[PDB]
This record gives structure tokens, C-alpha cells and sequence, in this order.
RNA sequence: GACGCAUAAAGAUGAGACGCGUUUUAGAGCUAGAAAUAGCAAGUUAAAAUAAGGCUAGUCCGUUAUCAACUUGAAAAAGUGGCACCGAGUCGGUGCUU
DNA sequence: CTAATCGCCAGCGTCTCATCTAATTGCGTCAGC
DNA sequence: GCTCTGGCGATTAG
């Protein structure tokens, strides 16, 4: 007996077929388990699998980086009560303590109940002079009187905790950048650096380069408009430099220095000051001039008095907020006394009351006041201002995203320069303070794990605590950005134990360009076939051609070399378009840096070379390329290393050193590059080198050279197909198990993925499972592997009338995966089958095996969101102390698998144990405390003298099967889900097809009058299907009320056109597909979801086991427990 | 079938940081009143938590992938289910055979 | 003191750095013959 | 040669 194997893959799901050798499916008798009364079942050989697509890491991620960001921040605190504890012990020796326990409610309090000064007139005071924290923060700033400590510590802890962003560097001046008036000043710079009496537009000042955005667009217009230039600089060859940064890194004249090559702000600075000193300033105004832009895009009270402009600005815009609010409430309260209660009691609507203490945001108040000052009088000033989004404004809102850390360290400082001459302490330890402030972990460190993480890299210099002062004498820095980088870069194919070479280095272009070259089918009238070149023509060719220009294209060496003879204009070539895809650019470049020959050519120095480049590829910093640069300081002079230090090269190649130079015959000595520059007259290349039996370099590959699912998790794509492919071998095995360990003739596969060579690994890795029998003497095919496109199936389903509907049922996949087979060996024979009737006949079958994956549930705890408190048994706390009824907590959490317990129980008035047997909810939380040790944890949840044996575990989409043929699978502790499928008979299914698809034509135009007549002589089909579905939902739906609405609504259209009629019939099928019920549409009626939250009825029915194919199954009888 | 150079649109893993949002508490409400109530005044901020927690005690870990039942085995992992013919409402009927 | 109904709710925006994969073009190779 | 779908708080009725 020989059969045959067909698959389809998916995303969700799996179609398997088994055909034997006339397009048949086979049908087997196989045996039951268990304590039933069945011995014997007859199944057919053909079905799939359904299970739901895996998810990619990277969400889990975020979540695992947003936890490190509260354990350093909560340290970043704690550092500074370190400092302050002792001079607090003598004003007040309980202030931190009611600063951790202010949460707890009244009565939890073991101390007063006023966190800062444990009194009620003093905390009074306090809030009236200062209403926010700002006043607080400006008074400390510009005042110079002793202050009390419990305020210097509010301010500081307020700026350590929120400290601005890192995206500047340098340093930035408030004072200095809030006079916008600056450019009177550059003007004058300009004319005094420039002696050409330049003229200037005058009406473009501050304000209109306040307006100006990012966009080039309008930059241009503000730059054409501000001041005619006389030159290509004075136009926009400069201004932009001055106005946000020199972007462009092209001569836009050569006046600037002597080409364009400034940046923006960042460590370039320092070196790119070099571009200037050869041609001796306007640059040293443009930084005073981009600052004041990007100061006061931000800022609008500019400093006068003060060294605080945050402050200040915080203050003015909690005046106006003041004024404008009592504006708005007087004349609301005199123009439209009916509206006053609506807008400033009510919480549940957008008013003034449900912006403060409500849920509503800034557009959403806006929004909902707008019409209503819009019909008032004297609301000009309002009005205007809600269009510039400055009515009513807070503190503390997004905007605030664009604050730099420059400026709250700024204001840091001060606090500290005074109030040191009351306290020694503050003048001690000010430098500690802002290195609290101002310390980051460098991306290429990462975690500073001990070994204990799967995630780390880092590497110690000493055993110590690693704290912000003594960060650089225990981390090692250099070890660190090394292997920041080695843990990702590829291997050597050939030999697994080397590392790649950088793209950019000597050997590896040399290897390029050789390899690429000596190939050269050149010919000549003399000479009628391609011969090779020899040794030392190429040897002259490479420095003749090579090593004193980059590119070079076919002119070059049919003109330039053959200058020594007369065959310059007889030598012609192929193989190449116009050029050579090769050059010694790193040769080059190392010429113009180094301006010396010798240390190139010389052998003896390449391997220094070869360290000169590997570390300006490996690192990205300044500081550690100058430190493992300082070794060959020697070697070259400073000018030579400043101006060397600038070049960075990215990217890696994909053949080691230990390969191209290092291996050798013991017959020749003489390296790979050695034989591919001198092969003799003929030559060989890199390919005909490694694949030559003559020399010992095959069998160095050989002695130089495992689960399943760890070889899975390594090729690319998205994790679905992973999953898909993986539940995909396991289903070939079993089938391949079931029929008797005889193994196929052929397999075919057709892959379906969405957002050729997935499909090539997946049928690698299923050949290479099957072929096992080895040959002595060179290599056997027991089996094939077939690969088949998605086109062919597709024209073979409509141009034989096999058509198909997705809605009615889950039957397509065994049918397309059938067709997939069947398709595939009548091709393969050749080099459109026979009697159709038996195609007809299996994809009418009724019996198809579909089975839904079960699975234990993982993920997230419970709901993200906190609710307020209220007395409920569905709260679950937050912490163990925090108690829900005063604090509030989550619920509806998420439940893994259940458990059928049976014992006693207490209940009733006589409170005596009865008998019972409920399901249970064994949610993700408690899953560890359950499976350490059950029997505790179940009696401590009420029951008691429970039974070890019979206790039960079942996963989501466990199967039960009731009376009369009504299966129902399982969701959770309390929901139930529908089971069954609709077996449509083929002639419906055909016939709706049809009927649809109506107005648009699917064939020859000149073939389809007989689909219409078709539809109009089988017109009553509708009504049978009606009953039908009529009779499928009385039977296994238990719908009745969905469905007596059903009849009637379609009973009301009879009239319609044909189209619409079947359009909507085939919106019924949601009542009846499996999974869970959802809500569907008829032609206006709407019907809503019944769902079954019952789960009582299943506790006497029959519990099914089954296997991935679908065959093997076990039954137990549930109604002979307890 | 596989390998080394010449290409412009998407993804897939890991690291370092900002700005909001939500819960509880603090910021003394007044007057007419027997009562349920009514009239007025105020509103912008701060503290703590941000998966319950763990031991290996780190300025570290805790939402990805894997998962029918029974027998052996701590785990790794290994094993367990007859064949033909006629038919079709979720699979039946007949004949050999352990 | 439980079973059939109808209805409402679910945390979200942004910035820097590094390493891998891959479909088609033309280049010359092996695998084989 | 060449190859979306479970939880939760209300309603009236057996």
C-alpha cells in the first residue's frame, strides 16, 4: 500500500489530507478508552487543526524597562535623605516618616496627621503664602535669608525626582538667551567681520522669529524676508547655521571657511573647530542665537531680576488663570443665571467642574465652552485667547515634555550658593547633590547585574557596591562596549568558532578586488579565446590602476595599461558593464590621513592596520577611541591623529581572517590569497579554491564543522508561522504513526502568509526529518517534498465549479489541502485529474475531523485600571496592607484552568455538610499556591474531606459532549461556548455562491445568461435553506428568540431582488458558527448575542480527550463521580 | 541546490531616558435654619504606589516562546491502539483475524 | 433563593544607540553531466 | 552544454 500526504498552512490554523492513489480518502476503525461504553469508532482521514496566533515580545518588553525606571528613581531619592538625615534629627525627628506613611487612611497613622509640620496653623499658613510649588522654588532662588531645612529639602527632592530631559548637550544660558533683541548685535558682528556695508530689511525682529517653525518652508520665506543677502552665504548659506544648526554638510559657498561641514549641537563642537581655525566670529553669536530660539520657544517672561524664568513663568500663568477664571464667573453669573449651576457645580458634563475635579482635558473644556461664551458680551479677550490654547491653563500637563535638564539644574545651583553660609553641610556636599542629579547609566553598559540575569553583560574591575560617586573605579568601560558588540555580530559559515572581519579593512578589499580581477576575459584579434592573466601582469595592474584612483571604469584599463604596446585599441572585455565593483577606498583614505607611503605597502605593518580599523568600527565615543588610540601614539604625529580620530566606519562582512589568511596546504604553504593571486596561467577563483579536491581544503571545512524546537526558534519571520510550522511536524508524525510506520510518497505544500523562503526552510527541515537511510557511496529519496504557489489550486476551484463560502463552516481547510494533494501528484505524473465524481463525492463528506487546540492561560494579573473604593467582594488589593474597602483596588481578574472538586460542604439553616460538586477558578495569580500544595488551598476555601483522586484539571476549549449529538466547549469557570458544525449539502452551497457576485461577471462574457437562468429556475432554494438552518438551531442552538425573530424578519422581505436576498442569508450563519456568539446584521433588523453562563449542565455529560490528529480519543463518563 | 561582490521598502530582538493619567490622605468652608434643605464662597499644588511578590540580597528578577490521557522515569526523555468490502446527517452495515 | 434579559467598560503620547533577516537585478562559481 | 469577548451591577420571575 502507498498513499500520500497534503497540507495547508496558516496563521490560525492547519489542513491536513491523506490520499492513497486514486484521489480517495481511506476510512479506519479505531479504539475508545476509558470507563464508557464505546469500544469502536469509524473516522476518515482528513480534517484540521484551529488554534489562535502567538504574539511577538516585544510588549512584555516595554513593561520590563518601565519596571527599572521606578527601582533607580525611588534610589535616586534615597541618596539625598542620606545626606540630610542626621541635621533633620534636630529639627524634626519624624518628618520622613510622615512623608512615606501620608497614604494611609486617618486611623493607620502612627503620628500626626499634617505630614510637614504636624500642626494645623502652620500647615495653613504655609499653603496660604505659598498656593504651589513654584512660589516656593522662586523664593528660595532670589531670597537671601535662613531658610528652614524642611523647604530646602521639598525643593530639591521636587527637582531631583522630575529632572527634565538629556536630548542637549553643552551648557545653555536662561539669562543670556532671553533677549531676543540679540540680533541687532549680530547684525553688527556681521558687518564688522564682512567690510561691505551690507543691507538688511527692517520689520523682521524677535517676535516673527518666534513664529518661525521647524518646517524649511516657512524658513525660507522668514530668511528671504528678514535681510537681502549680497552673497550665496548672506541668502541662506549661513543663516541656517545661525538660526537652528549647519544641517546641510555641502559647499554652499566657499567663503564659510572653505567648504560647509559644521553640525548641529552636539560633541562635534570641539573638533569641528578645526574647520574654522585654517581659514580665521559670527560662529560664536550663532550658538547665543539658535539658544535664545529654542530658550524662548518654551519661555515667555524673560529675565530682568530674576535667575528663575521656569518659576516666574508658572506664576504669571497661574495669575492669569485667576483673573480670567473670576472674569468669566462674574459675567456668566450676570448674563446667564440658568447656565451658572450647569457650568460650575455639575461633575458629570465638561464645565469648570468636570475639568478640575471631573475627567475632561484641555480640548474637551474648550470644546464644550466655546458656543457657550460665544453668544455673551465682552468675551474679545477670551475668546482670542482660546485660540492660542492659553485660557484656563495648569501647571503640570503634557507640554511640559520639552523642558531640558539645563534649566532645573540652573536653578539648583542657586539654591544652594546661599543658603551654604548658614549650613556647612550644603557647601561639603554640594557636588554630591548634582552628581545625584545629573548621572545615567551609558546605553552600552546596561543592567549591573551579578550574573543573575539573562540580559547583562557588564564586567567589574573590583567587588563593591556601585554607586553614581564611584561609578568609573568599579565598572570597566572599555570591556563593556566591547562586548556590547560582540554578543551580536555573526559567525563564520565555514568555520563556527571565528569572528567576522570589519567591512571596511585591507585584507578584506584586497580579497574583493582580486577575487573580482582575476576573472578578466579579456580578448584580442591576435588571441580568439579568453585566456588568464599571469602573476605579475597583475601585480603591475593593481598598483598601476588601483592604488592611485577609486574608480575606475572600462576605458581605464583598455586605454591605460596597454600604453606600453600597440594593442590598447585591440583589447576588448566582458563581464563587467562600465566599471569594476571593487576599490582600495580604505587604502585611500589612510594616503590622505597618513600623507606617508611605506607604512602602507610594507607587509610588516598591516597587522598594525589591522587594529586601526577594527577599533574605529567597534566603538562610537570619543573619549574610548582616543584611549585605545593612545597606544600607537607614537607611530604618527598629533596633527595626524587629531585629524585621523574624525573617520568611523559601520557595518561588518561575512568571511573571518582565520580563513582567507591563515589556513595553508602542508603540500604548498601558501595561503588562499596567495593562491588567488598567483594560480599560474590558469587561475582559479575563491569558489573553485574551496570546493577543489587536489589540495587539503575540503577536509579542513569537514573536521572544522540538536531539539527541534531550539532549531525552530532561529529562522526569521513572525513567531505565528513559527507556531504554525511547529504544530505542523508534530501532525505529519502522528499521521505518518497511524497508517502503519510506512512512510509517503510524496508531501505537498502551500503556504498563506501576510503582514520563498520560509517555504524553503519548512521543506528542509520535513526532508530532512524523512531521508534518513544513508548510501555508502555518494549520497536515497524515499520520499519527496513538493513546494506548490497558491495559483493553481485557486483556478482549478473555479474554473471546474467547486466553488466556496468561508461563512457557512470549517470545512475549507481539509478541502483545500485535499485539493493541494490531489493537484500535485497528477501533475508530477505527467512528467486536471480523472472521474470527477470522486473529487464530488469527498467534498461532499459530512465527516471531518476539526479539533480546538486547549491551552493554559498566561499573561497579566488582573484589569490595569484602579477604581475607587466601595464595598464589594470583587476588589482585590493592591498591597497586603492596603485594605480594599478604604483604598480601592482592580478586579476581573483572568483565570488560568479549572478544577472539578468534589467534597462537602456546610450550608443550609441545620449547618450540617451535603454532598456536592461544583467547577472552580484557578486564577493566574494563585497558580503557584495552588500547585505547590492543593489540598491546603481548597480546604481553606471552604470545602473539606476532599477527594485526592478524583480532583480534575481542564485547560480553556475543553470538550463535552451532552445528550443527542450537542457538544459544548469551555471558556471559563462560568461561560460556555458552541461546538458543532453545519454540513451544508453541496448543490445550496453552489447555488448561493451564484447568486451573489450578481452584477460583476466571473467568466467569458459570452458564457454567463446560464448562471442567471440558473438562478431564476432555482429561485426557491431560499426557503430550504431557511428550514435548514431552522432545524440545525432548534436542535444543537437552543435559541429560540433569535430565531422566531429571524423567521419573521426574513418572512417581511420577500420582495426583494434575488442579490440582496442571498447577500443577506449569508449573514445568518453567525448564528450558527462555532466559537463565541457575536451580534450580526440583517438587512436592517439588528439581532444581539445569546450567551450560555450556566456551566451547571455539564457536570453530567461526557468529558472527550483528544490528539492533534484527531483520531485518538478517551471518554469518561461523568455522571459516576461523587 | 549553495557561496562571495554590486541594490531600497519593510520588519524582528536587546539597552539608556523624559511628559501625562489613576487610587488614598493634607490644604479648618460660612449663613438661615427643628428636619430633609436653600443661598453664598473656594477650585490651578504636594506625599506614597504603579503588576501581589522572590532569594540568589543584585542600584537583580516577575505578561514572549512550550503544554491531550495513561505506563516508566525527579527531570531529560522513552513506550501504548488489526485488516478488507458495501454504504452516508457529524459515521453506520458485513466478512476474516490476535 | 436562583435562571433569562439588557447595558457599559477595558492606560497612553514622544526621543537617542547598536546588531541581525530578506526579493530581484547582473557578476562567475561549484552540486551534478 | 546546461541548469474582540469574558466580568460586573441592575431588573423581575420560579
Amino acid at each position: 500500500k502507498k498513499y500520500s500526504i497534503g497540507l495547508d498552512i496558516g496563521t490560525n490554523s492547519v489542513g491536513w489530507a491523506v490520499i492513497t492513489d486514486e484521489y480517495k480518502v481511506p476510512s479506519k476503525k479505531f479504539k475508545v478508552l476509558g470507563n464508557t461504553d464505546r469500544h469502536s469508532i469509524k473516522k476518515n482521514l482528513i480534517g484540521a487543526l484551529l488554534f489562535d496566533s502567538g504574539e511577538t515580545a516585544e510588549a512584555t518588553r516595554l513593561k520590563r524597562t518601565a519596571r527599572r525606571r521606578y527601582t533607580r528613581r525611588k534610589n535616586r531619592i534615597c541618596y539625598l535623605q542620606e545626606i540630610f538625615s542626621n541635621e533633620m534629627a534636630k529639627v524634626d525627628d519624624s518628618f520622613f516618616h510622615r512623608l512615606e506613611e501620608s497614604f494611609l487612611v486617618e486611623e493607620d497613622k502612627k503620628h500626626e496627621r499634617h505630614p510637614i509640620f504636624g500642626n494645623i496653623v502652620d500647615e495653613v499658613a504655609y499653603h496660604e503664602k505659598y498656593p504651589t510649588i513654584y512660589h516656593l522654588r522662586k523664593k528660595l532662588v532670589d531670597s537671601t535669608d535662613k531658610a528652614d531645612l524642611r523647604l530646602i529639602y521639598l525643593a530639591l527632592a521636587h527637582m531631583i525626582k522630575f529632572r527634565g530631559h538629556f536630548l542637549i548637550e553643552g551648557d545653555l544660558n536662561p539669562d543670556n538667551s532671553d533677549v531676543d533683541k540679540l540680533f541687532i548685535q549680530l547684525v553688527q558682528t556681521y558687518n564688522q567681520l564682512f567690510e561691505e556695508n551690507p543691507i538688511n530689511a527692517s520689520g523682521v525682529d524677535a517676535k516673527a522669529i518666534l513664529s518661525a517653525r521647524l518646517s524649511k518652508s516657512r524658513r525660507l520665506e522668514n530668511l528671504i524676508a528678514q535681510l537681502p543677502g549680497e552673497k550665496k552665504n548672506g541668502l541662506f548659506g549661513n543663516l541656517i547655521a545661525l538660526s537652528l544648526g549647519l544641517t546641510p554638510n555641502f559647499k554652499s559657498n566657499f567663503d564659510l571657511a572653505e567648504d560647509a561641514k559644521l553640525q548641529l549641537s552636539k560633541d562635534t563642537y570641539d573638533d569641528d573647530l578645526d574647520n574654522l581655525l585654517a581659514q580665521i566670529d559670527l560662529f560664536l553669536a550663532a550658538k547665543n542665537l539658535s539658544d535664545a530660539i529654542l530658550l524662548s520657544d518654551i519661555l515667555r517672561v524673560n529675565t530682568e531680576i530674576t535667575k528663575a524664568p521656569l518659576s516666574a513663568s508658572m506664576i504669571k500663568r497661574y495669575d492669569e488663570h485667576h483673573q480670567d477664571l473670576t472674569l468669566l464667573k462674574a459675567l456668566v453669573r450676570q448674563q446667564l443665571p440658568e447656565k451658572y449651576k450647569e457650568i460650575f457645580f455639575d461633575q458629570s458634563k465638561n464645565g469648570y467642574a468636570g475639568y478640575i475635579d471631573g475627567g475632561a482635558s484641555q480640548e474637551e473644556f474648550y470644546k464644550f465652552i466655546k458656543p457657550i461664551l460665544e453668544k455673551m458680551d465682552g468675551t474679545e479677550e477670551l475668546l482670542v485667547k482660546l485660540n492660542r490654547e492659553d485660557l484656563l491653563r495648569k501647571q503640570r500637563t503634557f507640554d511640559n515634555g520639552s523642558i531640558p535638564h539645563q534649566i532645573h539644574l540652573g536653578e539648583l545651583h542657586a539654591i544652594l550658593r546661599r543658603q551654604e553660609d548658614f549650613y556647612p553641610f550644603l557647601k561639603d556636599n554640594r557636588e554630591k547633590i548634582e552628581k545625584i542629579l545629573t548621572f545615567r547609566i551609558p546605553y552600552y553598559v546596561g543592567p549591573l547585574a551579578r550574573g543573575n540575569s539573562r540580559f547583562a553583560w557588564m564586567t567589574r574591575k573590583s567587588e563593591e557596591t556601585i554607586t553614581p560617586w564611584n561609578f568609573e573605579e568599579v565598572v570597566d568601560k572599555g570591556a563593556s562596549a566591547q562586548s556590547f558588540i560582540e554578543r551580536m555580530t555573526n559567525f563564520d559559515k565555514n568555520l563556527p568558532n571565528e569572528k567576522v572581519l570589519p567591512k571596511h579593512s585591507l585584507l578584506y578589499e584586497y580579497f574583493t578586488v582580486y577575487n573580482e580581477l582575476t576573472k578578466v576575459k579579456y580578448v584580442t584579434e591576435g588571441m580568439r579565446k579568453p585566456a588568464f592573466l599571469s602573476g605579475e601582469q597583475k601585480k603591475a595592474i593593481v598598483d598601476l590602476l588601483f592604488k592611485t584612483n577609486r574608480k575606475v571604469t572600462v576605458k581605464q584599463l583598455k586605454e591605460d595599461y596597454f600604453k606600453k604596446i600597440e594593442c590598447f585599441d585591440s583589447v576588448e572585455i566582458s563581464g563587467v558593464e562600465d566599471r569594476f565593483n571593487a576599490s582600495l577606498g580604505t587604502y585611500h583614505d589612510l594616503l590622505k590621513i597618513i600623507k606617508d607611503k611605506d607604512f602602507l605597502d610594507n607587509e610588516e605593518n598591516e597587522d598594525i592596520l589591522e587594529d586601526i580599523v577594527l577599533t574605529l568600527t567597534l566603538f562610537e565615543d570619543r573619549e574610548m577611541i582616543e584611549e585605545r588610540l593612545k597606544t600607537y601614539a607614537h607611530l604618527f604625529d598629533d596633527k595626524v591623529m587629531k585629524q585621523l580620530k574624525r573617520r568611523r566606519y559601520t557595518g561588518w562582512g561575512r568571511l573571518s581572517r582565520k580563513l582567507i589568511n591563515g589556513i595553508r596546504d602542508k603540500q604548498s604553504g601558501k595561503t588562499i590569497l596567495d593562491f588567488l593571486k598567483s594560480d599560474g596561467f590558469a587561475n582559479r577563483n575563491f569558489m573553485q579554491l574551496i570546493h577543489d579536491d587536489s589540495l587539503t581544503f575540503k577536509e579542513d571545512i569537514q573536521k572544522a564543522q540538536d531539539s527541534l524546537h531550539e532549531h525552530i526558534a532561529n529562522l526569521a519571520g513572525s513567531p505565528a508561522i513559527k507556531k504554525g510550522i511547529l504544530q505542523t511536524v508534530k501532525v505529519v508524525d502522528e499521521l505518518v504513526k497511524v497508517m502503519g510506520r510506512h512512510k509517503p510518497e510524496n508531501i505537498v505544500i502551500e503556504m498563506a502568509r501576510e503582514n520563498r523562503q520560509i517555504t524553503k526552510h519548512v521543506a528542509q527541515i520535513l526532508d530532512s526529518r524523512m531521508n534518513t537511510k544513508y548510501d555508502e557511496n555518494d549520497k536515497i529519496r524515499e520520499v519527496k517534498v513538493i513546494t506548490l504557489k497558491s495559483k493553481l489550486v485557486s483556478d482549478f476551484r473555479k474554473d471546474f465549479q467547486f466553488y466556496k463560502v468561508r461563512e457557512i463552516n470549517n470545512y475549507h481547510h481539509a478541502h483545500d489541502a485535499y485539493l493541494n494533494a490531489v493537484v500535485g501528484t497528477a501533475l508530477i505524473k505527467k512528467y486536471k485529474g480523472r472521474d470527477f465524481a470522486t473529487v464530488r463525492k469527498v467534498l461532499s463528506m459530512p465527516q471531518v475531523n476539526i479539533v480546538k487546540k486547549t491551552e493554559v492561560q498566561t499573561g497579566g494579573f488582573s484589569k490595569e485600571s484602579i477604581l475607587p473604593k466601595r464595598n464589594s467582594d470583587k476588589l482585590i488589593a493592591r498591597k497586603k496592607d492596603w485594605d480594599p474597602k478604604k483604598y480601592g483596588g482592580f478586579d476581573s481578574p483572568t483565570v488560568a484552568y479549572s478544577v472539578l472538586v468534589v467534597a462537602k460542604v456546610e450550608k443550609g439553616k441545620s449547618k450540617k455538610l451535603k454532598s456536592v460538586k461544583e467547577l472552580l477558578g484557578i486564577t493566574i495569580m494563585e497558580r503557584s499556591s495552588f500547585e505547590k500544595n492543593p489540598i491546603d488551598f481548597l480546604e481553606a476555601k471552604g470545602y473539606k474531606e476532599v477527594k485526592k483522586d478524583l480532583i480534575i484539571k481542564l485547560p480553556k476549549y475543553s470538550l463535552f459532549e451532552l445528550e443527542n449529538g450537542r457538544k459544548r466547549m469551555l471558556a471559563s469557570a462560568g461561560e460556555l461556548q458552541k461546538g458543532n458544525e453545519l454540513a451544508l449539502p453541496s448543490k445550496y452551497v453552489n447555488f448561493l455562491y451564484l447568486a451573489s457576485h450578481y452584477e460583476k461577471l466571473k467568466g467569458s462574457p459570452e458564457d454567463n445568461e446560464q448562471k442567471q437562468l440558473f438562478v431564476e429556475q432555482h429561485k426557491h432554494y431560499l426557503d430550504e435553506i431557511i428550514e435548514q438552518i431552522s432545524e440545525f438551531s432548534k436542535r444543537v442552538i437552543l435559541a429560540d428568540a433569535n430565531l422566531d425573530k429571524v423567521l419573521s424578519a426574513y418572512n417581511k422581505h420577500r420582495d426583494k431582488p434575488i442579490r440582496e436576498q442571498a447577500e443577506n442569508i449569508i449573514h445568518l450563519f453567525t448564528l450558527t458558527n462555532l466559537g463565541a456568539p457575536a451580534a450580526f446584521k440583517y438587512f436592517d433588523t439588528t439581532i444581539d448575542r445569546k450567551r450560555y453562563t450556566s456551566t451547571k449542565e455539564v457536570l453530567d455529560a461526557t468529558l472527550i480527550h483528544q490528539s492533534i490528529t484527531g483520531l485518538y480519543e478517551t471518554r469518561i463518563d461523568l455522571s459516576q463521580l461523587g
